[PDB]
């Protein structure tokens, strides 16, 4: 059987890739391992029969490694892919697994903050400062010279942060964090990232109802 992945479509546009960063992580993994696969798009606001059969509870992403067993959760999927298709390796050493882990929740909290003295901007800045210090010493990626699984997780999250904070707050990752900027410049210009990133509008339109 085919290698398959179901991911989120744009709302009301079932043939346009949507803005799920967990879905993007899986797509990045498949692209970087140069595995042959089929991406199936699902508009979650109008879920088709065929999709409800595979994923009754309407979760994305869901993945089929070619054995007929659909599995959920991008943490699970990416490790199943690593175990099943080990070459080329994307293993991130465990010492660096939690690098950047608080950035995405801090971004969401700041995005929602209607209070400009509530400490959320500084909290995000401090996490970015920590990532900058990490990348300066052990970069250019989380695990040095080569892209690994942790980058394919964090990269989509930083892309959401960039696009959404600029749109809603006019806030950008400051350019004095030169190692963070080298990192996003490099990651976002990878062929796999260019191919799998959502259009900006489709990402803004997803966060819009949540702000």
């Amino acid at each position: 059987m085919a290698v398959e992945v179901c991911v989120k479509a744009a709302v009301g546009a079932p043939d346009i890739l949507g803005d799920c960063p967990f879905s993007q992580r899986v797509l990045l993994t498949l692209e970087e391992k140069k595995i042959t696969y089929e991406m199936k798009l699902v508009d979650l606001s109008n879920k088709p029969e065929w999709f409800l059969k595979i994923s009754p509870e309407g979760k994305v992403p869901v993945f089929n490694s070619g054995d007929g067993k659909w599995i959920a959760d991008s943490d699970v999927i990416t490790q199943v892919i690593e175990e099943k298709f080990p070459t080329p390796s994307l293993v991130t050493p465990p010492e660096y697994a939690s690098v950047g882990s608080k950035i995405f929740p801090s971004f969401v909290k700041f995005l929602k903050s209607k209070d400009a003295s509530d400490g959320s901007e500084k909290a995000l800045l401090d996490e970015l400062q920590a990532l900058d210090e990490h990348l300066k010493a052990h970069g250019p990626y989380i695990s040095g010279e080569n892209v690994s699984a942790a980058d394919l997780s964090l990269g989509p999250k930083l892309f959401h942060l960039q696009v959404a904070l600029e749109h809603f707050k006019g806030w950008k990752i400051p350019e004095n964090l030169t190692s963070v900027h080298a990192y996003t410049k490099a990651l976002f210009s990878r062929e796999s990232f260019v191919k799998t990133k959502p259009a900006n509008q489709y990402l803004i339109a997803g966060w819009a109802p949540k702000v």
